[PDB]
């Protein structure tokens, strides 16, 4: 069994952005303890927090796993590492980011792991692709709240999922 469901957001704003994203999902999927169940469309998004840099490609995936939350976290960090994410980069451009957004319905408050992700409802580049693949959120947020945050933060479909 892989009884745990988790939602993960991916962003990239360096180089071949879509490649990093694509290789991130491939690396995750290659792990026998992770099954990728659904992937959002890919959105191009205006940089948040530090705007003097390239636009981002952002998506969100849903996975099934038998990994614990700390186990899942160490996998995503190994993936980040494999794709050349420099630990030191905080606000500027980076090859790849992985955020654990949701893990079942657990509320996690470890020193290194906060779930639900504390910024996810303040980021259109997370919420928009999340709603595409998570119907429980889809109701907890109006449809005009979704296209209203698209407009204000500058989030646009870059590649349709199929
Ligand atoms: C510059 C900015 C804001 N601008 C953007 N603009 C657009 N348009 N699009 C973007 O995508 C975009 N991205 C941006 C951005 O900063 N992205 C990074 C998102 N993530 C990546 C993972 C963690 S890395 C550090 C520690 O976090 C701890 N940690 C705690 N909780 C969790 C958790 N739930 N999941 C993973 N790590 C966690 C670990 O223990 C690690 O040590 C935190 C970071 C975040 O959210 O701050």
């Amino acid at each position: 069994g892989m009884n745990n469901i988790a939602y993960i957001a991916l962003g990239s704003n360096i180089g071949e952005r879509y490649t990093y994203l694509t290789e991130a999902i491939q690396f995750l999927n290659k792990n026998p303890y992770i099954k990728v169940e659904d992937v959002s469309s890919v959105y191009e998004t205006e940089p948040v927090g530090y705007t003097d840099q390239s636009c981002f490609l952002n998506l969100v995936i849903k996975i099934s796993t038998n990994l614990s939350p700390q186990e899942l976290l160490k996998v995503t960090q190994k993936v980040e590492n494999d794709l050349g994410r420099k630990r030191e980069i905080r606000w500027g451009p980076r090859t790849i980011d992985l955020d654990i957004l949701l893990y079942n319905q657990e509320n996690i408050e470890a020193e290194n792991l906060i779930v639900p992700h504390p910024r996810m409802f303040e980021r259109a580049f997370v919420i928009v692709p999340l709603l595409e693949i998570n119907q429980d959120i889809k109701q907890n947020i109006s449809r005009s709240q979704v296209e209203e945050m698209k407009r204000r933060e500058g989030v646009t479909v870059w590649k349709q999922k199929n």
